[PDB]
């Protein structure tokens, strides 16, 4: 039985993920650097399970796109409208 405050915190974390994704250019590997950015945006990653949960909620509701980058095996998340050029540029840059 989820208390309303907890649900509100989930929404706050989703807003943070969204704002950070816009700020960092709309494409990110799901890894420590990203979670650290979300933590710093919110004012401060010993947990991370909690934020990952909300990333997952966002992927499932299609607020974020997600896919495995096959060469590295890392998971990429992206703003759905960012464009494949940007995604590939990011993959190339972080190669």
């Amino acid at each position: 039985a989820m208390a309303s405050a907890r649900s509100l915190r989930s929404l706050q974390r989703q807003r943070a993920i969204l704002k950070v994704m816009n700020t960092i250019g709309g494409v990110a590997y799901l890894r420590e650097q990203f979670y650290e950015s979300v933590s710093k945006y919110m004012g401060s990653t010993l947990d991370k399970k909690t934020v990952r949960g909300d990333v997952d909620l966002m992927v499932e509701s299609e607020k974020l796109g997600a896919r495995t980058e096959p060469v590295s095996g890392r998971k990429i998340i992206f703003l759905p409208t960012v464009g494949e050029d940007a995604i590939q540029r990011y993959i190339l840059k972080e190669k």
